[PDB]
RNA sequence: CGCGGUAAUUCCAGCUCCAAUAGCGUAAUUUAAGUUGUUGCAGUUAAAAAGCUCGUAGUUGGACUUUG
């Protein structure tokens, strides 16, 4: 039954690490009485480990769109019970989207403005720094030609994001390949 | 543009000198002309903003969708 909390795409076979975070995630089903209710219905489709720095590590679970506002409601508690089973590493939600490809010069067929590349990438980048709200945005364009972008997050929630601003920068890098560097305004 | 009204560098002549030269002078059009301006002009006082607003055609129209 363990592996009825994934649900891989086109059926796919998981590997041995996505058995791991499905097997930890059943765990917590009948273990901690205060999840028992929530996890039921959730189920995740993918997850993968990021190397950081420092020979860190971070889970990436990938979650159904259907279920991105469920995992939610019971974020801040579930990361709290899974990176204790899986200790040292960092436990990131991430919600599955499609990138449609722009259509061809002259084609009739249309393109839902959430499947763009640009829709996508910034809608991950809000569900990596949960709970943390993201208040501004900068891109700075350097002379040699890179770019690298500001993120702004909203001080209150501090305390559970401060220590993760290392694993953000490099998972962000992965999914989207842009530098991105996180910050506090002054309050 | 001006010269000539009794001491004319300008007219009529001689001399001398100058330019082009087997050629040179005189009587539509291009250049000069950014004085027709697309490149590229003007409109306070020199020529030139409609007394004022609406308004169709015309002309002109913010940003955003696959990057690395
Ligand atoms: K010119
Ligand atoms: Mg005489
Ligand atoms: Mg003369
Ligand atoms: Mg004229
Ligand atoms: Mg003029
Ligand atoms: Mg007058
Ligand atoms: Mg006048
Ligand atoms: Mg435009």
């Amino acid at each position: 039954t363990s592996k009825q909390k994934i649900h891989k795409d086109k059926a796919a076979e998981p590997s041995e690490h996505e058995v791991s975070v499905g097997q930890a995630f059943f765990d917590l089903e009948n273990t901690n009485q205060e999840l028992k209710s929530e996890l039921k219905d959730l189920y995740i489709n993918s997850a993968t480990q990021i190397d950081v720095s420092g020979n860190r590590k971070a889970v990436v679970i990938h979650v159904p769109y259907r279920l991105r506002k469920a995992f939610r409601k019971v974020h801040v508690r579930l990361v709290r019970e899974l990176e204790k089973k899986f200790s040292g590493k960092d436990v990131i939600f991430i919600a599955t989207r499609r990138i449609v490809r722009p259509p061809k010069r002259g084609s009739a067929a249309q393109r839902p403005r959430t499947r763009t590349l640009t829709s996508v990438h910034d809608a991950i980048l809000e569900d990596l720094v949960v709970p943390a709200e993201i208040v501004g945005k900068r891109t700075r364009y350097r002379v040699d030609g890179s770019k690298i972008m500001k993120v702004y997050l909203d001080p209150k929630e501090r305390n559970n994001t401060e220590y993760k601003l290392e694993t953000f920068s490099a998972v962000y890098r992965k999914l989207s390949g842009k530098d991105v560097v996180f910050e506090y305004p002054i309050t």
